[PDB]
């Protein structure tokens, strides 16, 4: 389905820099349309997300459309495999729902015939103007096999690293995640997020929706008993209880390279 996403940049711990960087390479056009003329800007076409799994690629995706009342349209990498002209059929379809965010997800997979879904992909980004209002993103969690003619002037103009979250960031994705929920007075997050490091955003919530079933599950039993005869709240020790499903689920091994890529390139 097509639809504006509901995510918004506050629903998305840390990544401050990223988010603004992400505004001021959408806001731009519409915020100073005069200096925009003045000067010869065009519009950017896209960027190239990467980083470790589950740090928040798919979210600053659709908060990017949510922030321009823009429609989502998603593919994952794997799925355009049956067949060159799938690849065209999609650019139709964010054509026809403009102004729209095209994401591309799991583009390591296609990165390893296939070879050229690629040239494919290449050649609807060359044809298509800013004029379309189609902005394209894509998002891998491999750095290393990137074919570089993807970030030619002209098609994806920025590659931007997407962290594990460090502790500051820890902290902000707990407030995140919990800030519609009601949550006991005893839960400390700062002391969650030092106990935390080498978790993932997604290793974070995972701790979070275990601890809000566990409290659900609680008040169920609870009025089940006093009817043999005031909101609840997730406590410190629904969180407790959740800590010991939780381990990282990305390695040292493979946070040192994310890490060396992204230090070489400063
Ligand atoms: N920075 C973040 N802030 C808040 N939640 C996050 C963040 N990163 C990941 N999450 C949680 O993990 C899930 C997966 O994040 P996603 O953006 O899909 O990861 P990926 O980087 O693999 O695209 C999100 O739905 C959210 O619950
Ligand atoms: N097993 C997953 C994996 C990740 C990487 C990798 C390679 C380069 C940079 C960052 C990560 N190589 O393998
Ligand atoms: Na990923």
């Amino acid at each position: 389905v097509v639809e504006v996403p509901q995510v918004t940049w506050e629903d998305i711990g840390g990544l401050e820099d990223v988010k603004r960087e992400l505004q001021e390479l959408v806001q731009y056009p519409v915020e100073h349309p005069d200096k925009f003329l003045k000067f010869g800007m065009t519009p950017s076409k896209g960027v190239l997300f990467y980083g470790p799994p589950g740090c928040g690629k798919t979210l600053l995706a659709k908060a990017i459309a949510n922030e321009c009342q823009a429609n989502f349209i998603s593919i994952k990498g794997p799925e355009l495999l049956t067949s060159e002209a799938n690849v065209r059929e999609i650019f139709d379809k964010a054509r026809q729902a403009a102004p729209c965010v095209l994401f591309f997800d799991e583009l390591d997979s296609i990165a390893k015939a296939a070879d050229r879904v690629i040239n494919q992909i290449l050649t609807e980004m060359d044809g298509m103007s800013t004029k379309k209002n189609v902005f394209i993103i894509g998002a891998t969690n491999r750095p290393d096999i990137i074919d570089p003619a993807i970030l030619r002037p002209g098609r994806l103009d920025q590659l931007i690293y997407i962290p594990l979250p460090d502790e500051k960031s820890r902290v902000a994705i707990l407030k995140a995640n919990l800030r519609k929920s009601p949550v006991a007075k005893d839960v400390d997050l700062e002391f969650l997020a030092k106990m935390t490091n080498g978790f993932s955003g997604a290793d974070l919530t995972e701790i979070c929706q275990r601890a809000c079933k566990l409290a659900i599950r609680e008040s169920i039993e609870s009025e089940i008993r006093r009817e043999r005869e005031p909101v609840p709240e997730i406590r410190r020790d629904h969180f407790e209880e959740a800590m010991r499903f939780a381990r990282r689920s990305v390695s040292d091994n493979d946070i040192r390279k994310y890490e060396m890529f992204a230090q070489t390139l400063q």
